[PDB]
């Protein structure tokens, strides 16, 4: 089910032969490994959860590839140099204030060859959950409650649950500017003309029209 997120972010991410890569929030490492499969020179994966790394670790070890993780709260992160690409696949969404926001996009930017660039997945900004529900995608959003400047969602993997916040445009916008990105771009989800034919008229109109995700290039 994750096929345009995929394909939206290793389109982003374009070519990554012998690039340097960091994989934020990296879960059990499927974007790093993947980066590495298509060519990188070297990635490290960081994610705040030490159960994930674990299973992280345990994953790099069953195939042998040569990845390194770090139990790190990207917030709060120790530097870990300057890489060429920081992929950062269900980062953002995870910032509890949009102070937190800011720092996580700060901590990016530090993390940043002069010519590298941000690759992000996040939530939409413009999601509202009253213009329909996302589980038929994969996502089951079950409520939205106002949160300071921005949203609060619970939801759940159609059934492993999680929360996760919705700040706004100016927000994301503010938070990359004050970072010190001078270019940023949103990138619409890569729904294409088979993803349309193989599946029953209008499927795809919820996700066209209330999408719960977006791309993010950023660049210094
Ligand atoms: N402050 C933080 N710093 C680092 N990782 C965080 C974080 N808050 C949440 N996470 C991690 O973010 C992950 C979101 S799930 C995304 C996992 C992976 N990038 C993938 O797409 O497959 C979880 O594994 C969670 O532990």
């Amino acid at each position: 089910q994750r096929a345009i997120e995929v394909r939206t972010i290793f389109h982003m991410i374009g070519d990554v032969s012998g690039k340097s890569v960091l994989d934020l929030a990296c879960g059990f490492g499927f974007f790093g490994r993947e980066i590495y499969r298509r060519g990188a020179a070297k990635v490290v994966g960081v994610d705040i959860s030490e159960k994930m790394i674990e299973l992280a670790r345990e994953e790099s070890r069953k195939y042998g590839d040569p990845l390194e993780f770090h139990v790190r709260d990207v917030a709060n992160m120790e530097p870990l140099g300057q890489f060429d690409l920081v992929n950062a696949a269900w980062l953002f969404n995870y910032a509890d204030s949009v102070e937190n926001l800011r720092k996580m996009f700060k901590v990016v930017r530090a993390s940043l060859k002069p010519d590298g660039k941000l690759v992000a997945y996040t939530v939409d900004p413009d999601f509202s959950l009253a213009k329909g529900n996302f589980a038929k995608y994969g996502v089951n959003v079950l409520n939205e409650r106002a949160w300071g400047p921005g949203y609060r969602h619970d939801a759940e993997f159609v059934p492993s649950q999680f929360s996760f916040y919705r700040w706004s445009r100016a927000d994301y916008e503010s938070a990359i500017a004050d970072a010190g990105f001078s270019h940023f771009e949103w990138q619409k989800p890569l729904l294409e003309a088979d993803d349309i034919a193989t599946h029953p008229p209008g499927f795809w109109d919820v996700f066209q029209n209330n999408c719960l995700q977006t791309g993010l290039v950023c660049k210094p």
